[PDB]
């Protein structure tokens, strides 16, 4: 059994991270997610626990499952011997290396065998592995759009199967990835996460952050709420945690990345005008292909995934495209 970590955090910089210290609020979390019902087999189950912070979650997660192998990657000096100090001696495993780096799997995972995962058929979430990962520091959006990229190719940690994943990050950022379609927060990413993952918004610190994301979903979700004074940096930005499960997918990722790619980054020019960014008398080619016309009139903002899915069906059917 590993020591909780209390108000002793009350002592580092953590480069633009905030992480959830009050343990009461986890326990609602552990309580929601409900792991076991995927993971019926604590004791196999080998966790990664990426800027695993303060271990207040890892030492929490830890002492109720107590799984096969648990192990944190931490790039921060002064955070990795906090952490390095207060669990000595526990069973987890403490590794100062970048968690957002290739370089970093590529050689704890292949090359030194330190972590090596049970790969297992992506037709059902894996049940031996699972990542958690804290994505409040700087550059989030960016992180989470490479992130994204690899459950496209099942790059990375995916080459591994369909793996469960809880991430924390600014709510900011929750709030385009899980944005749906007309919405003003709708972007590249919340499209990608819209086709390749099934996400769920598990807890968010502010209850006036609700208002950015969509009703209905925070009627199927209902998120814990929770408050400031429980994320220990301070005068923070309001962060929120994310239950991110790939799901199949059966479509040219190639062609649907570089149709969204320019889509999205005139997402609000109507669809009647906007084709021709695919490439010269794009507008002609797609207005003789397209019927609907109901959708002519539209935004790729206001598009479904399927609706992108059957653009670049067109896109690969034109014709004298050398
Ligand atoms: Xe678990
Ligand atoms: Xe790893
Ligand atoms: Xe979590």
């Amino acid at each position: 059994p590993i020591p909780g970590i209390k108000d002793i955090s009350k002592l580092k910089f953590f480069y633009g991270f905030k992480y959830l210290w009050n343990p009461t609020v986890y326990n609602k979390i552990f309580d929601k997610l409900d792991l076991t019902k995927t993971y019926k087999h604590p004791e196999e189950l080998k966790v990664l626990d990426l800027y695993p912070g303060v271990g207040i979650q890892s030492a929490i997660f830890y002492n109720k499952y107590c799984p096969r192998q648990y192990s944190l990657l931490e790039k921060r000096s002064s955070l990795y011997k906090f952490l390095n100090a207060k669990f000595e001696g526990s069973p987890l495993q403490i590794l100062k290396r970048d968690p957002y780096d290739w370089s970093t799997y590529s050689n704890l995972i292949d090359e030194e065998r330190i972590f090596v995962p049970e790969v297992q058929s992506s037709d059902h979430i894996n049940d031996k592995f699972l990542t958690v990962a804290n994505v409040t520091g700087e550059g989030s959006e960016g992180l989470i759009m490479q992130w994204l990229s690899c459950i496209g190719n099942k790059n990375w940690l995916y080459r591994f199967g369909k793996v469960k994943m809880l991430l924390w990050m600014p709510s900011t950022t929750a709030r385009k990835l899980l944005a749906r379609p007309g919405m003003h927060s709708r972007s590249k990413c919340s499209v990608v996460r819209e086709a390749f993952t099934d996400t769920k918004l598990i807890a968010i610190s502010d209850a006036n952050e609700l208002k950015g994301f969509d009703s209905q979903c925070i009627e199927e979700w209902d998120p814990i709420l929770f408050s400031a004074a429980e994320i220990w940096p301070t005068k923070g930005k309001p962060i929120a945690l994310v239950e991110m499960d790939p799901i199949d997918f059966d479509f040219d990722v190639d062609n649907w990345d570089y149709v969204t790619r320019h889509l999205m980054i005139l997402k609000r020019t109507p669809l009647n005008t906007v084709m021709d960014s695919l490439g010269h008398g794009g507008q002609q080619y797609f207005n003789s292909r397209i019927t609907d016309k109901d959708l002519l009139k539209k935004c790729p903002i206001d598009l479904t995934n399927d609706e992108f899915i059957y653009l670049t069906k067109l896109f690969m059917e034109w014709p004298f495209k050398p």
